[PDB]
This record gives C-alpha cells, structure tokens and sequence, in this order.
C-alpha cells in the first residue's frame, strides 16, 4: 500500500484510476487548494481570526452588499492585527490576503415595518403586490412588498417569476401595473427584510459599477486590498469598467470576475480574457439559470480556466449545513472533494464562517477534504492534457514549468521551491499541476498574499536584507524555504526537492533548475 | 450548437470534454439513472404514490429499522395499488420495484421518559453515563443513557468516541465500568429517543442476520419483494447468510449489499463477487470512516462495480435540505450530478421522501439533474476504458452488447430495443453505457421490476399472449417497444433504432441485431 | 503463449505492443492483403498462371507501356483460361481481377542501332548530346541519344539533371541548343534502348490521356477489365479525363490513380476524392522527388486513404532481388511487412513476376510476410483512431460495420460473412480493419473480382439460382460461405462467426447481424 494515492496514480485509464482509490492511503501534510473565508459577526474577533489563520484560512473576504465602510475598516484592521501577531517568527508567519467582494446590480426587498408580525409567513396561492412607490419602502408585509429596482415593470412580462430570499420564494407575475405588479405567491414561505430578488429571463439594465461600487472600490484601493471579487460580470467591458475605477493606484489589485448569470456564461471567454481569475458564484447562478444546469457551467469554467492558466474559485453553499451543525452532510463532503477534483484553485466558506456557529470546524473540513481530493487527482493524464492544451505556446517559463513539474513527477519531489518577486514564475509551475507543494519565496508582500489564488503555492515572505552577492542572496532564500518546509513538515532532511531560481540578478524568469536533497 | 452535449462528446481529451460543456445543450427526454424512493408517512398515500410514479420513482424502498410488519404490508399494498392503477394502458404502464432495506447490526438509544423535558439538550464538557442496565431503558435523559448493544463495554477503550444521532453527537469514553461507561459530551446537542449509535474503531460482534432479520426477510419473500438492501455487510459470508434465509422461494430476489463500514470497504471485492449489486451507504460509512475519505470509497466502489457489470446505488443525503425547503443547495445539486457522472446506476431519496415536506419536488429534481449529468458523460472514453476492463472475456452477449453500443454511438440511435425475459441480455447492453435508452420488452414481471437496478433500461411489460410464429411474436414485442418509445417521446417515426432479438425461439441470448427506422 | 499475436494485441501502448511481438506466435491461415502480379514473359503461361493463382495471386496487372494489343488480349485470354480451370469446384474457385496499367506521359530513349557495341557503357564526365532530330531515332549511342519528348528543350534549364533507366543514369544539362542539349554524364553506366527518362523539377506539358491512352483504355473496356491503374495523375481533372474515355460502358471499371510525381502528392487530396483508390508508385515517385522523402509520401497516402475508406496499393521493388535470387534481402522483407503494417490494401509484384526467374517464389513470400504483418497490427488502437477519423459521419452501414468489427474483436470471430452484390457493404467492414477474414458472398462477378482491392475480403461467387424465399436464399449463400471457410481452413465446426445480411429482399444495406457458431 503506497501513500498519497500513488497506486491509483499509476493507472493507465481513468476507470482504473477510480478503481484504485484507497481510503487507507494517507495524503501528505500539505494542502494546495486555497480556502477563502467570508468574514462576519461570527469571525471578526482577532482571537477567532488567529484560530482561523492557524486552521488554514488564506484569504479573508469582505462582502460589500452589507456593512458600513467603518465596519469594514475595522474588519481589515483586525484581520491585519491577527496576521501580524505571528509576524514574529518568519518561519511560522503566514500572509493572509484580503478580498473586497463587491455589491453588484443587486435588487433587494424593503424593510418589514410589520414588526408586530412575528414571521411574515407568505402562503401559497395568496396574492402579493409589489410596489416601487417608496412609502411602503419600510412598511413591507405579506400584502405589499417594496423593492430596489425601479425599472422592474419595464423588464418583466405578465407571467414571469420573481425570486426572493435566494429563490426560495417564487412569485408569478399575474398582473402588471404602471409602477407595481400584482403577483401570486407560487412558493409560500416566510419573507424577511432586505432579501435579494432574482429575475431569471429578465433584462436587468442595472450597471456593473454603480456609485456605491465606485466608492467601495476606492475604499478598497485605500485600505490596500489584494484582490477584488466583482459581482455580476456580463461582459469584458464590465471588467474594464471595474479596472478603470481602480486606476494606477489599483494597478496591482487582481480583478476576479464573478460569473453568476447566463450572460457571463455566454460571454465567459471574453470575460476570462479580460480578468485576472474567475469565481463560479453558484448562489445566483443557480437561481439565474436552471439549478440542474449549474454543474455544467462550473466544470466548463474550471476546465477552461485550468486550460488558460487563470485562478478559478468554486463558491457558495459548500458546507452550509455547518452553519448550525458541527459536521457536514454526505452531499457537502462530495461537493468539496469534487471542486478540487474539478481543478478549482480556491474553495470558499461564506455563511459557514460569516455568522455560523462552527466557523473553525468548517475551515478544517474544507482543509481535510481538500487535502484528500488533491491526492485523488489523475496528475499524469491531467498534465498530458494540460501540456496539449498549451501546444501553441513556445514560452520559456512555461517550458521551465512543464519540465520542472515533469521532473517532480519522476523523482517524487517533496516540493518545488520558486524564488519569485512578481509571482509570475511560481504561477506557471502551479498551472501544470505538480503533486508536491510549491514554496514561493518572495520579498514582495502583495505577491505573497495574492499567490493564494493559485493551487499549490505556499507563499513565504523573506524578511532579510538583500545580499551583495546574488548567489548568497539566492541561497539565503533557498534556506528560508527549506527551514519552512521542515518546520511545516512538508519534507525532512534527505528528501528531494526541485529548486527553480534565476541564473543572474536580471534573469527575466526562473531559468535554472536543480534537484537537491533537503539539508 | 448540438443538443444533448454532442459537441463535448467529440473531444479528444477529458479537459476538452469539460471545456465544452454547454448549459444551452438540451438533454434528451429519457432519463437513464434509476431513482429509488424511501417510503414514509409523507408518501404512503396511494394518491401521492401515483404522483411519485408519474414523477419517475422507480423502486419503492422499505426501511425495516422502523415499523411493524403490518405497517409495511399496507405500504406494499398501497404501492401495488398505485402501480396497477395505470395497468390499464400497457403503453403507459410503469412497473415499480419494491425493496426491503434490512435493519442491520444497529445499536440504538433507549426511550427518553424524561418527557417533562422539552428538549434533552446535552451540553459540551458535561458528563453522561451509559447504562446497559435496562431499568433506565425507558428513563433515558441527559444524565443516564441506555442502549441496545449489550457487549459495548467489551468493545470500547477508555478514550474511544461514541456517535449518537448520526454522529452529530460525540462522546468521549472517560471511564469504563463493568456494565456502564462514564462518558463526557464532546459534542453537545439535543438527543432524542431510539437514536442510532456508531462505534468507529470498535469491533462490533453483532451478527449480520439476526432473528429480527430472519423474520423481516421471510416476510420479504412472502410479500414477494424484488430486491433486498442488506445493511452492514462486512464479508462475503454475510451475503451467503442473507441468501440462505431467502432460500429457494427467494431464489430470484436480488441481494444488494450495503457497504457502510470499513471492513466492507476492505473486503469490498469479495462482497461484490458474492452480491447482485452494491449500495454506497454514505450515512454510516461517513461516521464509520473519516468523512473526508468517503468520496474516495464511493468512486472506488462505483468504478469497480461499473467495471464488473454489477448495479451500484449511491445513497443518503443527496437532496436533504429539501426535507424542509423546496429547492436544494448548490452542494446538493453537484452531489447528484456527480454520482451519475461517477457511473451510479441508481440514486436514492430517503428523508426527502419518507417524511419530508417536498416528496415530489425532490423526485423531479433527481430526475432533472440525472437527465443532464447523463448527457455530460464522456461515453467514447468510458466505453473504450470499459471495453479494455473486460479484455479477458470472449463472451458472446458481451460482444453483441459492445457491438450494439458501438453501432448506436455511430448512427446516433434514438434507443436500443432488447427483447428479453430473464433480463441478462438487456443488462449487458446497459453495462457498456450506450447514450440512448434501452427499452427492455419482457413478459416476465420480476424481470421488468428488477431491471430498474441498471442504468438505461426502460422496462416494458408485454401483456399479449404468445404467438405460434416466433417472428410474429418478435414483431409483436418490437412494435410494443416502438409504440411506447413514441408515446414517451423518446423517438418519432423516421428515427433510427438498434434492435436486439433472438434468431429462433431457443437462442440463448440476443444474437441478432438490426438497425431499423421507427415506423 | 497466445497465437496470432493476441498478447501484443492486449497492450496499452504502442511501445508495449512492439515489445510483445513474438516470432513464436503463429498467424492464422487467412491472408487479407491482396497480392497484385505484373504479367510478363515469365508468367504468361496458363500453367504458370494456375500455379500463381494457387499461390495467392489476386489481380493480374497489364503494363501498357509495353506490348501490342494482340499480345495483351492473349494474356487476358490465358489469365481467364487459368482462372476458369478451377471454375468446376465453386468451393475452390477463386476469382482473379485483371488490371490495365496505363502508359502515361512517358518519355523514353530511342533505339541503339549501335548494335556492334556489346554494351553502350557511358562513362563519367563524358559528354553526350541529346537530339530530338529523329534520324538518330534508331541510331542511339554513347555519343548521340534521341528521345520521345519533343518539348524537352523548352522545359529544361542549363544545369538541370536528366534521369535515364530508372534514374540510374544522371546527366547534367551543360549546354542547350534549339533542338538538342549538350549534356555531361554525371553517372556513368551502360544505357539500353527505349529506357525511361525523368525530368525532376521540369514542367512536362505532356497530357495524362493521349491518343495511345485513349486506345488502350477503349481496348480495356472491350476486353472487360476490372480496374485501371492510371499513370502520372497530377490532378482531379486527369481522373475525370480517364473516366470520360471509359464512358458508360466503363461505368464500373474502378479508376486507381497512380501518384508518381510531386504534383500528385501536392494535389493528393483532390485526386483521392476523384479516384476509386490510389497507388503509391514508388518507382517514378522516387526519381521525381528525393528518394529520402518517399517513405513520407507513402505513409501520408496510406494513412489518408485508410482514413477515407479508399483502397491503396503500395508498389514497385518490394522483393526485387528475387528477379535473379530465390530469397529476398533483409531490407525487402521489412519493406513488405511495413506496407501491411502501414495499412496498404494491396501490395504488388512487377519485375519479380513479369520476367524474373522466381515468379512463384516471389508470390509466396509476399503471401508469407503479408500474413505475419497483418497479425502484428495494433487493431484496438487502429480501430479507435479510425472510428475517430470518421466522427462526422452518422452512416448506417458504417455503423453496422463498426459494430460488427467491434463484436468480432470481443468474441474473436473466425471471420465475418457479408452477403453483398454491389460490394459496398463488405467494403465498409474492411475499412474498420477487423482481424478476421471477411468472406464476401456475391452472385455479381465484377464485384467479386474488384473486391480484391480491399484488405480482408475473400470474395466468393455463388453460382446457384435465386430462391423464391429470401430466407432460403440467404441461408443458401451463408452455407456457401461456411463450406468455403471450412474448405480453406479459416474455421472449423464450432467456431464463431459474425454474419451480416439484409433483413428483407430490398434492404439497401447489410442491416442485420448475427453471431453464429460454424456448423
């Protein structure tokens, strides 16, 4: 019995590979998939934030649908407080990225001033009028419901369906007025305040980047966020728009478009081209397009992204039962294993961490599942298919990367060390999917934060001054990477490690490779 | 834009196949994966049972952990009442199978006579003693908990964990007495009566087939059940034991072993050999072995079964949020799409149908998802890999099957018609995974019921007397199969269909194949 | 140790397949590659022609570069005399096809009336003038050489090379006159009369179909030849030209274009489209294009033809040492094994049979080598790659063919029986490369003759009148095919055989398949 699934690793066919999966083949200590946690009331604590960092949280996400800039700054503050409390031991310091998840063309319900009403239980077949007249803006109730979108009457047909509270509630547009819609409760259930509304099949003319958006992003640049999760991207221009607002001072903030509608699925290719990565926002996507179709959209996007060399994040409701329960469902565990198996660079925790009872437990589960699915991949077939996808390129770093990843497969390297500052080089190695961790040593801080988007990169910040002699400088960083790998238990003295570094100070890319045993 | 995913179907690599998945490529009307519904309070109604039949329920499952034989007979009665209400139109009649899901070596909690107590909320760190002394057998409470397993003290070590209510509650065995265990509530939560207990790492000496079991099975033979879902199979003998109880009168009842422990995973191969099919019982398996490992065990078993030609059923918590909600989670939709993609012959609904609010909705969802994942399979690669798995056999029906399935791929047949009585022949075609439905015309009733275990078979019962002339008899059945395919909308006049039939009355197997247009 | 190379047959990789080739794995009695013999002085004898027929000669070729129509008619006469001497036993009768190999835009040397001269040995560096002045038309000698091509001076540049006697002699065009060329003997050697001249890089404006050609072809239609080997095809029009001369009475004569220049390699695709098959005429091709390139041109053409479903014949100098020796060279044996391995439908014997000392020995060698290389093919990989080449077609006979060929692979059929009259159906089976022989039973005579062009078809002529009952008629032919297979030793009672036949009298194609044991 081999370890880390090396037996299934040797199969000639995918079916053989599946038949050979062993639940007694222990994975390796390293976990390559990045976990992104949505920060909320259940996790804003610096204390809980340290526990989350120690549990593998990599990127802290900030949903700007909710909260005041003041509330967010203090979140960024705490997040930074906890990340830096470990800054003391550079060998045990883990940079955590910060992500601004934008509030998109979001339509939401008004306020239910019907406060006497314990639960505004809506019942099947009942009627409910929807008003744009903002006098009931706060007097929402089972009978009259107010909403954001002022051009909704122009967009909907008598007969359309309206989805509130994550499509849980469906309304049939029975009658249409000049500024209201007489609907019928198709799906009864209790509705709350400010719930989100989805108009599948409707042409929402709302803009990608609104005034609110322009302010949240500008606060984003100011608070020096690493990446931006932009909601509702329908086209490549939306991305150029988001980009223009960030300007020069936002020149390095990575824009991750969120495909959560049909248009973005249609226009996917153009979007991917223009973005820095992609997010499969299962939530709205699954209300915008038929829920049965979602898995198709997900695999197409992860495969395409994997093909192009762009990070891709699978999101929403992955371990959701864990908001109230300490263990996920059987369906939830497979959902996570299959996203890693699908090739997702990062997986995400939202309600599970934002306001759930089991923040940390959720984190460790994604960690556990991620570690195991990563071992269950069919690297050989995957790399061949990936090598072939790229056929048209003659790129040198891609060559160093393929070559390095190929060498690691043969000698079963414990990891790959990449000395990088801009991050491009480590990115390329991560793209050809090695089985071993990629320790990325850099003195650039944004680089180390943002390297979390990529599968396999374990970023490490070198806090030592630069050495006069390039070689000394190189070995300085290589020992840093070694002492870390050994402290983290990724490898021990005597193990073999592939090392990618530049020949001379101005090498352009990682053009030298060595196969060295761990000292 | 092709339909039914024919574009992705043409890919040279699995990555290409993934990149080509289109959410605008409508599947076909036929759904090949069999849906198994667990019958409970929410579905015992003949009226709801007709609605469930019209919604695609194929096999009714009866969990013998609960209920009285009297309660079950009436369930079998109603199930039969509803199936036969359609018996009138043989073209629209759908045989529904009945499955006896055995109560295995099940350990359960006592009764909580602590009735004054609204909710016996157990809290973290608290202590709780577990007694075998059956005086508290009904006086269960937060302080004293009684259980089934009388040899539990011999099996556990001080330090072990005990899982109650589907592992939701974990107890640390702090102290051990001669007939009790002083445990500590590791996971606080409200515990109910008769909950199930799991002892991971413990050697439960309970038997596979108990006295209760011997009676439930004998009632099973008597009520003429089609298959048996046997719980907790640890080895090939357990299966021979279950088999021996069924005897000669149970000679045709299909025994499906349920792998829900570690031993059955270990001994899997021996079990598969001895069973008629397998069930991946995610529930207990996920409490018996680390939940992170489960997806491994599932894929290994589905691949291995797919390899051998044995039906395999993926089960438990597939659309569970739908017990209280009308729409599943994003994680649940992928769980179902991935089991079909994994190759599962049948998928199952338990709490979702047994006592859930949305019985029918759950059914149609599995139906929807199943239909779409079936189109997203990589048939070409799958068939090649399957053809290769079989390499060692020179079997003639396997040859007719491979040949037929290959021909269907080329001409894009609307379906495959198989005239079978024993079912063996249609089974072989289903094993090489054609893309088109397999209409199985038979005059045998158990055959048509039990053909649900196999992916792709749409069983049809011929209610006409036998014709003196074999040819006439053959064409009689072939038109039956055609009128059905047309009524169900699987194909229309002019479409092409592959037809497998016997040359002469005593052919042994389906040895003649024709490519005929639909009249 | 398996037989017929079944072990290598099971390999997962081509390298594995090669490593597994066993010289102790006896092939099967049947040989599928068709042997084409060029008839000459050494084989015009009816007696030698029977021996050649008994030795596997399949198609008799008639090179119209040489001979008088009177000489050819008597050859056709003898060929027919010998074929029909076996006509007595229909079970042992073998139809032999007749092929008219056209004299193309052929340039040839004049007559050497320098008869006193024992051998007109030309020596290096010497000079030699080439005259169009036909007074020396017969007075050819080492000093003055006359030739056919009257527009040669317009075509050549001072500096060009002229190739005489199959490029064995090379001349450098040192000086150019108005109607002569002062050349220099680059390659000295003895030159004979009427030798052929090749002008590589020259634009020969000679026509594809000349007056001579128009007469030879019209004699071809008249003598009722089966196929036509048309020399020097440069384009698709040349083929339409050859076709137009055959007219309606030549409507069934198969036109096989001979690619023996660079243009035909360039225009290959257009030619293939327009022809009935192709011939890789290595002789001139190897003087027209650099000899090192030839193997490239050959494999490209055989692969492309194999891809399209068109017969392809590898020709010239395959066993040439056997003109004077009784055993071929080591290089010659591999040349033949590699053409079969390459996928060549037919292989050819020219000088080896035309005027060689060992006519019969040459035949049996091609037979021996062919039989063994056919076993060394990688059918599995070949069929998959072939199935994929065809992807775009949904053709029903192609489906029956793929399906049949797939079934034969699984059950290891001893042969495939195809009841055909027009031959189309058997052709399709042969195209997906089964491992077993394809016995083609037909009552059509041209069909049975011309079925030799295709790899695997063992044509059989049914000489029985038609039966009133289609079924009886079908079984009549199937037993014919069985008694033949048994007489030829291809299979014995108890062996399995795939049988392709039409359902009813007017089936359109072979749409019914059965797997039957040999009676």
């Amino acid at each position: 019995i081999q370890t880390q699934q090396l037996h299934a690793a040797m199969a000639d066919t995918f079916l053989e590979h599946m038949c050979r999966l062993d639940i007694d083949s222990p994975p390796i200590t390293a976990r390559n998939t990045g976990i992104i946690c949505t920060i909320g009331p259940a996790s804003r604590s610096v204390e809980i934030l340290k526990e989350m960092i120690k549990s593998g949280m990599n990127v802290a996400r900030l949903n700007f649908s909710h909260g005041t800039h003041e509330y967010h700054a203090e979140t960024i503050k705490n997040v930074r407080a906890a990340t830096e409390s470990f800054a003391s031991d550079p060998i045990r310091y883990r940079p955590v990225a910060v992500a601004l998840d934008t509030k998109g063309p979001e339509i939401r319900t008004g306020l239910i001033k019907g406060s006497g009403t314990a639960e505004v239980e809506l019942k099947k077949g009942a009627t409910l009028k929807i008003t744009l007249d903002n006098a009931y803006m706060e007097k929402c109730d089972e009978n009259v419901l107010w909403l954001d979108y002022k051009n909704i009457c122009k967009v909907v047909e008598v007969g359309s369906k309206v989805y509130v509270d994550d499509g849980l509630i469906s309304l049939l547009v029975k009658e249409k007025g000049a500024d209201f819609l007489v609907t019928e409760v198709e799906n009864g259930g209790s509705l709350g305040s400010k719930k989100g509304v989805n108009l599948p099949g409707a042409a929402v003319d709302l803009p990608a980047v609104s005034e609110k958006d322009i302010q949240d992003l500008k606060f984003g640049v100011e608070q020096d966020v690493d990446m931006v999760f932009a909601s509702f991207i329908r086209k490549a221009s939306d991305v150029h728009e988001v980009r223009k607002v960030l300007g020069e001072k936002g020149k390095n903030i990575k824009i991750i478009s969120k495909i959560e509608n049909h248009e973005g699925v249609r226009r996917f290719d153009e979007i991917l081209e223009a973005s820095d990565g992609i997010m499969v926002a299962r939530g709205d996507l699954g209300i915008e397009i038929p829920a049965e179709k979602v898995f198709l959209a997900q695999k197409m996007m992860i495969g395409r992204c994997n093909r192009a060399g762009k990070p891709v994040i699978c999101a929403t409701q992955m371990l959701e039962s864990m908001i109230k329960k300490p263990r996920p469902t059987r369906a939830e565990g497979s959902d996570v294993a299959n996203a890693v198996l699908d090739g997702a660079d990062c997986i995400m925790l939202s309600g599970e961490t934002a306001k759930g009872d089991y923040p940390l437990e959720a984190v460790r589960m994604q960690h556990l599942i991620a570690r195991e699915a990563e071992a269950a991949m069919f690297h050989r077939k995957l790399f061949e298919e990936l090598v072939r996808g790229s056929s048209h390129s003659t790129d040198l770093m891609e060559a160093m990367a393929m070559g390095s990843v190929e060498a690691s497969y043969k000698c079963l390297a414990a990891a790959l060390i990449v000395l990088t500052e801009s991050g491009r080089s480590a990115h390329q190695v991560a793209r050809y999917r090695p089985r071993a961790p990629i320790i990325a040593v850099t003195r650039n801080h944004q680089t180390a934060r943002q390297a979390h988007l990529y599968r396999g990169i374990f970023p490490v910040v070198c806090k030592d001054p630069v050495q006069e002699a390039w070689a000394e400088d190189v070995d300085l960083r290589v020992n840093l990477a070694m002492n870390v790998g050994k402290a983290r238990g990724f490898f021990k003295h005597g193990d073999v490690v592939i090392v990618l570094t530049g020949w001379r100070p101005g090498s352009g890319f990682t053009n030298t490779m060595r196969v060295v045993p761990v000292p």
